[PDB]
């Protein structure tokens, strides 16, 4: 008593939109720094009837009959987690329940230290995210600035986390945990040091390694399990997953943190886990794990390497002058055009970008930056030879904006007004299109 | 530079625990009162590229570029639920970002009352959901009873709703937002006395229709837009979408409720939203409208009033001695055998089920009750004939689960130990599969 046809017959409106987003992922030169492609086999995961099941608790206690390949799914997936970060299943345990990585994160700050709980993490601006205590002098923006207490910590002049900074804050602040890890820090994290901090003053140490997963995982980048007691991530930026999260405790540094965090997440904020989401956590750890996904890891640095060098030399400013990782911020200053504006121009070319905060900027709206990364291009083979096709793309990009404001003035309104028609965007768009198209397509 | 083998040859170890899940299902009259079976269009939705989009915000307003067509898909969404539940665009808005039921909720009442505000919810033992304020002497299990301030009223004897109670607590206590609609209560509610003693308070009245959503799109019980400020549900459930949330709320009634619901969602608790959820949610919302949907609907209480009825026929108490709606709460007390004892019986025969507690239990461990629920047998094509099938075979089981405890003892790992091999579990399970494996299945 239902309907089996398939979408294209169901529904042609919605299925037509669908064939859209699909033409123009595969069109775009996709520099999203928090964005990747997902394999057949992993959206052929998330949308298995598996998704069908509910299955509140954990493996083996179960609120509902019938769960017992659901439990072997689940028991899986937090197998190949701890397997795919090189942690022993006796020292760390992990919570692959976690909708997203917003939803990870309070769940984990709460399980830790609760309503009214302190808790330290470096500001949106400096790179930090919502989700690490952000509030502005007006409103609590985040959760975890309101139903947390929360101060925040802004890096220097040059871009690089104050550490010094860090440790007159936790002394005088006096917090519960310490968040480090980023959404868009260029830099690697000197964990050592956080851990020292955090031993100082009896806090916990929370990485949150979304941005920076897959480097971790594979030994390029610093290990924050070695000094943590909680990591977090989510499994759909460099991790190539599904959108999902992870949540790592050290059973080792901190015993009966494993009752915390899963009575946190069940049943303190979740109700039913989406299985078809664990299924698929399952099945991209495996691709993690191997020598195979290592090599595409280092493709990624090797490419933002390369793209940091290329724009360097086109006289485009970085914050923190280059890169450790996945990402670069463009500071566009010196070219007196914001990041809201050459999105704009950049989405008008086919190529995916955000507006990005840099150290200097006291206002979120009319930002002085675009944040870049490579996961995605790298997922389509992309190669160093290419990052400086992508930086002539991002130069011409910027210069177009220029003349663009020239023309229209300062407003983001009269700006839009020149980019319909541009004979030069056109020329550029036929050539991100040409180039984008060709290129593997998952 | 990625792996595109079909998930049977990247994975074969996870494939087979799919093909394993999927033939459980086929093959298992499923009674859980909250699950259902998503067809083919919604599931390719599930799976699409659209997953690998970050489009954080709200259509229009995005804080990434190539967000075009993710911006249409969520637009179609609003304005599909908006028309399934027959609310004018002008009234009512609609968030439809919220990851799932229990998110929805946290976020609709922070937007409504913040942090230490008050709340009134149905105990979880009388057929509240966990979200509305759920807590033990022990310990605040649910947020919702830590984040707010919560107090909870209890059913009758008989397990109906004493609105008499709602108005004593309320006048007491003075929330800010009372809840009504229930996860496992059997009847219709009267939302307009409840907005009768919302108004003598200045409460917002909440009603979360997530187990009855589809008889309140298709006019077969009580509309709760007619009264409440905010509704919210679930797509998964009788609904049969994708597993996410929706959250009404009325405009009309409260100007500037938009913007904060909405920034509770994001950026208050949530990051990037998850658009195949919300193309899924699309897809299913259209089908809810169609007359054809409401025939189903109208299928699901005719089978229900049905296996009500036959459970009865065969002397088994009903909690309120029968349903207006999908549900059945079964008094298990007769047979002085628990709703733990029948859910492992039923799972050994392939009868999906849940244990539930009654009006007369004081212990969340060892629950008086089983609940159930016609939704998805109802999806598989069974009709009322069948509902007398069903509760034969349930009775069949309820007599098993009494020989078993008379033969192995009240300790449940004991219990176990008589299922495997008994030949008339074996003889029920082979009956079971006989006529469930040959239905209809999506
Ligand atoms: C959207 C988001 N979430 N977490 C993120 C972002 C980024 C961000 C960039 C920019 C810019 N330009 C602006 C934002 C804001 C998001 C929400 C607000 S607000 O809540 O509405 N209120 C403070 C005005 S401001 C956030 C990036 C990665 C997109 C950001 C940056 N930069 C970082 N660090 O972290
Ligand atoms: C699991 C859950 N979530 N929300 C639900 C349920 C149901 C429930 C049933 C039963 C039984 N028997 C037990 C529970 C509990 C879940 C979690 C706890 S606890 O928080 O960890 N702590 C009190 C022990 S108690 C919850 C049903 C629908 C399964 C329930 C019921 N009955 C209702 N009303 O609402
Ligand atoms: C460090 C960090 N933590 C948590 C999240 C939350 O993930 P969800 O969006 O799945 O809630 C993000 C996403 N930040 C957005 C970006 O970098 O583009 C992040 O960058
Ligand atoms: C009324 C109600 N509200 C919210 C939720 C939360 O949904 P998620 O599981 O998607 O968080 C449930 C789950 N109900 C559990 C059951 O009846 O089986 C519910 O019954
Ligand atoms: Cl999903």
């Amino acid at each position: 008593m239902f309907n089996n046809e398939p979408l294209e017959q169901i529904d042609k409106e919605l299925h037509d939109i669908l064939a859209d987003e699909e033409k123009r992922q595969r069109e775009t030169i996709n520099l999203i720094a928090s964005e990747n492609l997902t394999n057949g086999a992993v959206r052929e995961c998330l949308g298995n009837r598996v998704s069908n099941k509910y299955s509140e608790g954990y493996p083996k206690k179960r609120y509902y009959g019938g769960n017992d390949f659901i439990d072997k799914i689940e028991e899986l997936c937090q197998k190949r987690a701890l397997e795919a970060f090189n942690v022993s299943d006796e020292e760390w345990g992990v919570n692959v329940q976690p909708l997203s990585g917003s939803a990870a994160n309070v769940q984990a700050l709460y399980a830790l230290v609760g309503v009214k709980g302190k808790i330290m993490g470096m500001h949106l601006c400096s790179g930090g995210h919502l989700t690490h205590g952000f509030f502005d002098e007006k409103k609590k923006v985040s959760i975890t600035s309101d139903m947390f207490e929360s101060k925040l910590y802004k890096c220097n002049s040059q871009g690089y986390v104050d550490l010094d900074a860090v440790r007159e804050m936790a002394l005088s602040f006096k917090p519960k945990v310490i968040i480090c890890g980023y959404t868009s820090y260029p830099r690697d994290i000197d964990y050592q040091q956080f851990r020292q901090i955090c031993d100082e003053v009896n806090a916990y140490l929370f990485a949150d390694i979304s941005h920076i997963s897959s480097f971790v995982a594979c030994n390029i980048l610093n290990n924050p399990f070695l000094h943590a007691d909680v990591v977090t991530t989510t499994t759909h930026k460099i991790l190539r997953g599904p959108r999902s999260a992870l949540i790592f405790f050290n059973k080792k540094r901190n015993p009966g943190i494993e009752q915390k965090i899963n009575s946190a997440v069940f049943p303190s904020f979740q109700g039913g886990p989406h299985n078809n989401k664990i299924a698929a956590v399952a099945c991209q750890l495996k691709e993690v794990h191997s020598p195979a996904f290592k090599e595409y890891t280092q493709q990624v640095l090797l490419n933002s390497k390369a793209l940091a060098k290329a724009l360097i030399s086109k006289q485009i400013d970085l914050v923190t002058n280059g890169t450790d990782n996945h990402l670069i911020v463009v500071d566009l200053r010196k070219f007196s055009i914001t990041g809201s504006k050459l999105q704009e121009t950049c989405n008008a070319i086919n190529v995916s970008l955000n507006k990005n905060t840099i150290p200097s900027d006291v206002d979120c709206v009319s930002p002085s930056g675009v944040r870049i990364g490579t996961p995605a291009m790298t997922t389509r083979g992309a190669k160093e030879k290419d990052m400086e096709f992508i930086a002539d793309v991002l130069a011409r990009a910027i210069k177009i904006t220029v003349d663009l404001q020239e023309q229209y003035g300062k407003k983001l309104v009269d700006f839009k007004k020149g980019l319909p028609g541009n004979a030069q965007l056109q020329q550029l768009k036929q050539e991100v299109v040409t180039w984008a198209g060709a290129l593997p397509f998952p």
